């Protein structure tokens, strides 16, 4: 009886195995745009993905993960609210059963169709396993998806999903350029939070871009054809793999922009 997103094992149950679920810096949150304070001391984000080397794509039973070779200093996030350098390890998405839900963060209670998470670890902790034990261990770059025009840079991902339909399936996925998933603007909100799935560790500096990317209805429909279950198990479509907004508590959301 492992955690997931259903009625019996979903977000409202997670606290039993992971009591930090009710902690002081949980994610996601609602971003109230009028209360977020412009912080002129925040620096522009530096996203350096020119040398990113993707290796593989995996259905882990909760999402699909595009994993990168992080053996060298290549694909790095720095600047913004961050001290030091954070290395890209993987990205994944959260999405809905319908276009009207799917994002984890919300903006003035607006839910987007999906949300992309590019996950980076602080190089001062040597590897990602050690980094998640630290309050400044990870930086997750969150990007909203709305349904409209297709995102051409997403299509290589969409097309490989047929080969990883079920939990535990992986596929080689080299030479994928994550620059193709970024919006024009790097204006962002930022706050201290957590992983949004178990183990819910309070190790994330969140950086959520204001500008969504547009993806086509057909692109997101293909996400919704994946399965939470393993091959030969009862079919459970991989939809609504999002955690709802959690209490902000004693936190401030800061805006990089006026
Ligand atoms: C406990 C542990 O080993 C950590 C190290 C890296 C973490 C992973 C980093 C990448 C994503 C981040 C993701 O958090 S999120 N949704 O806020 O971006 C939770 C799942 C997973 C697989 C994480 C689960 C817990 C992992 C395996
Ligand atoms: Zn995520």
């Amino acid at each position: 009886h492992h955690w997931g997103y259903g009625k019996h094992n979903g977000p409202e149950h997670w606290h039993k195995d992971f009591p930090i679920a009710k902690g002081e810096r949980q994610s996601p949150v609602d971003i109230d745009t009028h209360t977020a304070k412009y912080d002129p001391s925040l620096k522009p984000l530096s996203v350096s993905y020119d040398q990113a080397t993707s290796l593989r794509i995996l259905n882990n039973g909760h999402a699909f993960n595009v994993e990168f070779d992080d053996s060298q200093d290549k694909a790095v996030l720095k600047g913004g609210p961050l001290d030091g350098t954070y290395r890209l390890i993987q990205f994944h998405f959260h999405w809905g059963s319908l276009d009207g839900q799917g994002s984890e963060h919300t903006v003035d209670k607006k839910k987007y169709a999906a949300e992309l998470h590019l996950v980076h670890w602080n190089t001062k902790y040597g590897d990602f396993g050690k980094a998640v034990q630290q309050p400044d261990g990870l930086a997750v770059l969150g990007i909203f998806l709305k349904v409209g025009s297709a995102k051409p840079g997403l299509q290589k991902v969409v097309d490989v999903l047929d080969s990883i339909k079920t939990k535990g399936k992986s596929a080689d996925f080299t030479n994928f350029d994550p620059r193709g998933l970024l919006p024009e603007s790097l204006d962002y909100w930022t706050y201290p939070g957590s992983l949004t799935t178990p183990p819910l560790l309070e190790c994330v500096t969140w950086i959520v871009l204001k500008e969504p990317i547009s993806v086509s209805s057909e692109q997101v429909l293909k996400f919704r054809k994946l399965n939470f279950n393993g091959e030969g198990e009862p079919e459970e479509l991989m939809v609504d793999n999002w955690r709802p907004a959690q209490p902000l508590k004693n936190r401030q959301i800061k805006a990089s922009f006026k």
